[PDB]
């Protein structure tokens, strides 16, 4: 869907920004600093679910740029396992949110965050 | 969810960018230049549905900036009717996509586009 590689870069950056917001806005809740409203979090995690699937299609062939390391393309199978692990942890977060269980939510939240960082450590420029 | 007004600006700009992409990528399909796969479009419109609800919460009190005109806040009821009309036209687009009907899709697509422009004409800086 991208006329030029820069358009793919702008899309994925925007998608990832929207993820950081829907993920990070729950930090005060999982820390207990803000109240836990199970329905609120269920709805937010549904949004995060949808967003979490979007960036990866914008790293298609020919879309080198931004802060994406070139190894995303030369090690396509590894990069796909980091996105899959992340998306599988998002499924676990959705399950915790759907269950309305704050303990399970904070554990699942931590697993998601670790998956973000694992990908950044390998595939995002400094 | 925004520490500073600039964070709300960056969020809404990112959300709107993701909308322009999920909306605009269907242009070749509604023009007949690309093939119509009803399931493909149904899935894409489901993404657009979700995205279409996101920008508005990032024009909250105190978030003046970007290319948002100040009248968004001083004429809050008018701005809310432009976002509601847009979101109602998104519902009609979802119905067309769910029905798998290209005629209905192209009419609903046109109505959505007109609603984007109507809001821009009143509330987006030049
Ligand atoms: C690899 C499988 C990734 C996972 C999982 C996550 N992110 Fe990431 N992120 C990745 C790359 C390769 C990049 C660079 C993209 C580019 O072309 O520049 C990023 C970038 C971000 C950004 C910055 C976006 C911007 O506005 O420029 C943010 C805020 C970000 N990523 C956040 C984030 C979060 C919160 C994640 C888990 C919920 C996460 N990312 C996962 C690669 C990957
Ligand atoms: C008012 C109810 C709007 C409707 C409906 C749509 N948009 Fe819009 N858009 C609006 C404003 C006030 C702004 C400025 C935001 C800011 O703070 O800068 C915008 C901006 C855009 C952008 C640019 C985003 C960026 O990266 O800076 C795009 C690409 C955009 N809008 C597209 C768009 C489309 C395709 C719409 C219908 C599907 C649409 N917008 C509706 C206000 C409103
Ligand atoms: O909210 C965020 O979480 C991850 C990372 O900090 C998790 O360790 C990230 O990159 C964000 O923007
Ligand atoms: O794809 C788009 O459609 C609207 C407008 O052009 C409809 O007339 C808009 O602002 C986009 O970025």
């Amino acid at each position: 869907q991208f006329a030029k590689p820069e358009d793919a870069v702008k899309y994925r950056q925007s998608a990832l920004t929207l993820m950081a917001s829907h993920f990070g806005r729950m930090t005060p809740v999982v820390k207990g600093q803000a109240p836990y409203d199970a329905a609120q979090i269920k709805a937010n995690v549904e949004v995060l679910k949808t967003l979490s699937a979007l960036p990866w299609a914008a790293f298609g062939p020919g879309t080198e740029g931004g802060d994406a390391r070139p190894e995303i393309w030369s090690d396509a199978a590894s990069f796909k396992q980091k996105q899959q692990a992340f998306q599988d942890n998002i499924v676990k977060l959705s399950a915790a949110a759907d269950a309305g269980d704050l303990d399970k939510l904070r554990a699942a939240f931590g697993d998601v965050g670790a998956s973000c960082k694992a990908c950044h450590d390998a595939y995002r420029k400094k």
